[PDB]
């Protein structure tokens, strides 16, 4: 009964409204801050601030629960908000620095902003076969950097991690020549057969993979558009073939009456 | 008598004329550039650019007093007497104003109209992205603020700032030196610097590309509706065209069936 | 005359020159050897003295033949120019570099290759619109550049060809910020205002330019196929519409003679 | 030389059993997991003796597997691309660890494609993306044909002053390449150049846009033209119906204009 007293309150627009702007309240306080000025004059004045927020995101995240019951745990959006606002009340390293994540819930709290990243995310699954591809790609390349330059090259290749950073910097083209490989070369002449297929390979899926959505993704847009066509000029076809009959009937109907008159 | 003017200011010969003036006060522009050429053919040129300057003034005057208020209506215009504005107001005040004087040069898109047809197919994307921009805003803005808390304090050059940090994760977007040049340094000190700067490119680049996905795949069901609406409606007349003459003809064995 | 029209045209006449461009590319490629130049330079420089005068008895039959109608021909005037290059005397070197330029010959000879490069260009004078508008744009922000930082930066900004060139590889990202404008921001703090935009922009037109070639190329398809489904309903729509004509008129026909009788 | 013998069944039974596959696809996870811990100085000088005979028995076993494999399919087995690599791959792990290349021990971890061999998920992911080299051989060619021609003026107009990047045909190749990954191209090579040779510009910008068009070209290419083939078989679907729909009414009428004649016929 009471709960649908507060159910309309969590979903009111008021409700809404009110979270958003100390959402947005909030991120300019923490933009604010960044200035060492700042902090040392209205330093205080924030951190109650940032001290209340987190007590109404408190509040706020516990009547969603209440009324949204197991199906608030069940929505991605409902536990990122609930995480960030969790680890926001972990007292004050490194979560310091996470606690700016909560302006993220400017997109959750925001529909408009909620569906270009649902929009965008729709692609990754599809992707996942290629990314562990990808990723195989440079597991099997970065040991074998390792076990090719590690020795003479320790601080590029001298760890499984370090050549996997490496040639994710060589993927990204930044100074792969001139920073990288022409260093290597000094000692290992041959090491462009090395690092130039990994480009040309590294790319090519990179790109290819793109294209393919696109022409895929034209692919199924021109089957929803021809089923639609075919199926129009399937429901003209099962017309017509409907209203043939009760003229052909009719040259039955119209001759056998006509037929006993002559 | 107004039409005497109006006929005037819209003549081919008027509008060809300004062109003509752009393009030349154009070249003026560039070869201003030279010390050599100002040493010699310099004192020319101020009286030209300050003629140019006084014929632009009647030429924005005269199409105002053509079109009235449907001038400040129009981007066009107002980017012509805005920019013509910039060439009036006395060069030593704000040495700037100097400088974006040449933006004028832009004057000879809007008096061309492939170009302004060039601009506005250009532009036309731009309103539907403004929630990805608002949400690369944000995302940079977020990130900006923990790298300067992260960062700013042994590398005050590049993320002491908001400002600085902002400016930093741009040119990693860009690409450019973001290892050798700064996450490579960041990791000496910070071991631990590049978790957050590899999430910060994939992000950076995926949302980049699959908005222009987008753009081309939503674009072409558009496309592809405009089309299935012409192609159906065809379908339909091609229906209802027979309906009436089967109708007619079935109501055309009714009289026979009556007599 | 005919005699020479069929050599001209033979698959053994066209055939046997590509021998000598691919021929002619080996030895080109061998010139650069210091070691080769120094045992078998002689042998080249008369290979080399050959091969021209060849293409230019080729080139000559090849006019003869068609007349006017060769040099009508971009891909018979480019080998044309080409080999005139390589005739002109070696003596200012310029010259002897862009004789190589006759490799691209190959090119011209292959027409699967000729189909390859008027496919990729075809798309070129749509673009002549917009590259002039980004030539504009550099031209504006060139200018604005020079006379912004050409003061305290000569060598990259001193001069407006300098401020193009350098603006050219802010476009391709090279460097842009800790080789320019992180320097730049020593003196003038405020150049990133003038520097970011510039990339915006460039970057802006050149990707939508590509968006529009790809959708615009989209449409133009989707119109091509509406006109022949259209065509075949329409072909469907006027068939019928005469059968009902002939079963129209056999339906008169038919209850008026009912009438009389 | 079993061909259809008893034997020849029961070698069949294992090739193909869900065991075999899955027991092979297990063994290449753990040898890669024990590739990436070869990296570790610490881990060989503790667990290295462990891990050799892992890598030899691992490699025996797969020797085993490509010879069953083969007993199979026989000729099948060499028209299969999949089957050539898994066999490729497994012969340079035999061949001696100390040869006089030294190289094949580092070449030994390609075995980790396998995985994507023994995988038809991963088998299809390559095969999409291969599908559209042969298209591209032309304009490839193209490309090489390009790079040889300004490679070798690289070389004749660079290559004295500056040694390290066009003193040699493959070096200039190799500067090229570089440009075109635009990595360093101002700063690093032709502000250098233009030192010596003002006009480099006119050399290294032609190549920088020429070479950019095709890429980005030939891709815009591969959109359009795979999508006119899927206007094409939607269309033909389309008319197909329409062209059907266009047999059955014709007739219908006809059908009926033959029995009004056929009452025409009667009063007649
Ligand atoms: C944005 C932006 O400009 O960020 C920088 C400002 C200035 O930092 P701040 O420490 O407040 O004072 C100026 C320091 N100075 C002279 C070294 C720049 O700091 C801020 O404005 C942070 C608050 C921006 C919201
Ligand atoms: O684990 C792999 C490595 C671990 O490197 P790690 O040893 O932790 O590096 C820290 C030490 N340092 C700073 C000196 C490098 O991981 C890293 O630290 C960074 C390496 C990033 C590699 C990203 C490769 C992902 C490929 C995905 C491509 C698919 C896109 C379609
Ligand atoms: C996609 C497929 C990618 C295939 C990857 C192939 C990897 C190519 C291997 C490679 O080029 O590495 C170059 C090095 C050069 O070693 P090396 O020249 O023997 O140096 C010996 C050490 N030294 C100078 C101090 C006596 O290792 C070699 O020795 C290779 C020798 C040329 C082959
Ligand atoms: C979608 C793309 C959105 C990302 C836009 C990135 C904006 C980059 C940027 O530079 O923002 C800078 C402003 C404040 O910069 P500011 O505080 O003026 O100082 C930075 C430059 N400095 C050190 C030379 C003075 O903030
Ligand atoms: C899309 C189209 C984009 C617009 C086209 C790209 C613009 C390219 C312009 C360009 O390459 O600039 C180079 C010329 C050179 O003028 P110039 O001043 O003669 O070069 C000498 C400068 N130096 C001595 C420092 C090398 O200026
Ligand atoms: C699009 C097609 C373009 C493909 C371009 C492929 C790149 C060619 C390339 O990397 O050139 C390298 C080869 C080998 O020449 P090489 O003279 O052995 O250079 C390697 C040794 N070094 C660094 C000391 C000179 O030459
Ligand atoms: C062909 C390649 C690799 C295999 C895979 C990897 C990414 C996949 C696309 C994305 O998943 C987005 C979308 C999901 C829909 O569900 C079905 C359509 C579409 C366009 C997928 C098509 C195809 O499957 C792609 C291109
Ligand atoms: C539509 C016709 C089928 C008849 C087939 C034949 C070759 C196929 C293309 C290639 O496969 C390369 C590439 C693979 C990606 O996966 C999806 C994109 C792309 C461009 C494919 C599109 C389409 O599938 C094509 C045109
Ligand atoms: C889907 C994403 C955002 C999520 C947004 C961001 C940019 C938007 C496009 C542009 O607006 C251009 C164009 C305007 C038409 O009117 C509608 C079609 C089209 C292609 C838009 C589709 C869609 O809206 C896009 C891709
Ligand atoms: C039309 C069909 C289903 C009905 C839906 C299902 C999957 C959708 C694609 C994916 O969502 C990925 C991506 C999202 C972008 O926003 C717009 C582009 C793209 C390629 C979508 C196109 C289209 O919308 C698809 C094919
Ligand atoms: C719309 C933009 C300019 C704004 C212009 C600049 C380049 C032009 C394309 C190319 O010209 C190639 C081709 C020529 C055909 O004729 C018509 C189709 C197509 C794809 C053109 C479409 C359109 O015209 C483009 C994209
Ligand atoms: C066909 C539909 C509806 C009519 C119209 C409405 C808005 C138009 C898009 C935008 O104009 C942006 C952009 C301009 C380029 O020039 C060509 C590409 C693009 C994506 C346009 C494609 C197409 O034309 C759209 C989707
Ligand atoms: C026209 C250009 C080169 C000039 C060549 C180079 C790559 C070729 C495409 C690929 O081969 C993939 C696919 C194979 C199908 O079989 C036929 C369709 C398609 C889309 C090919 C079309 C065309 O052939 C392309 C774009
Ligand atoms: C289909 C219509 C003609 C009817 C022709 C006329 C101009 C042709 C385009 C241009 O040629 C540029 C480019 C060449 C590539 O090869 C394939 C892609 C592209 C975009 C072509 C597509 C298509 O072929 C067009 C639109
Ligand atoms: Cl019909």
């Amino acid at each position: 009964h009471m709960y649908l007293r507060i159910t309309n309150i969590v979903e009111s627009s008021f409700f809404t409204k009110f979270i958003i702007y100390l959402i947005v309240l909030n991120g300019i306080t923490m933009g604010l801050e960044t200035s060492k000025t700042f902090m040392q004059s209205f330093g205080v004045y924030t951190t109650l601030f940032n001290q209340i927020v987190i007590t109404i995101f408190t509040i706020e995240i516990i009547l969603r629960i209440y009324v949204h019951r197991i199906s608030f745990f069940k929505d991605p959006w409902s536990l990122f908000d609930f995480f960030v606002v969790a680890i926001s009340l972990v007292p004050t390293e490194i979560l310091r620095v996470l606690r700016v994540l909560r302006l993220f819930r400017l997109v959750t709290a925001v529909p408009q902003m909620r569906k270009i990243v649902s929009a965008l995310i729709s692609v990754i699954p599809g992707m996942l076969s290629v990314i562990a591809l990808m990723t195989l790609f440079f597991y099997i390349f970065a040991i074998m950097a390792t076990q090719l330059f590690g020795e003479r090259f320790p601080e590029w290749f001298g760890t499984l991690g370090e050549s996997f950073y490496t040639l994710f910097q060589v993927m990204t083209l930044e100074s792969w020549s001139m920073g990288i490989v022409r260093p290597l070369m000094e000692v290992y002449p041959y090491a462009w057969v090395f690092f130039i297929p990994f480009i040309f390979v590294v790319f090519f899926v990179m790109i290819n993979l793109y294209v393919a959505i696109i022409v895929d993704a034209m692919a199924i847009l021109n089957q929803k558009e021809e089923q639609h066509i075919i199926d129009e000029v399937q429901s003209h076809e099962d017309n017509i073939n409907n209203e043939i009959i009760k003229l052909r009937e009719e040259i039955v109907e119209l001759k056998e009456l006509i037929k006993t008159s002559l």
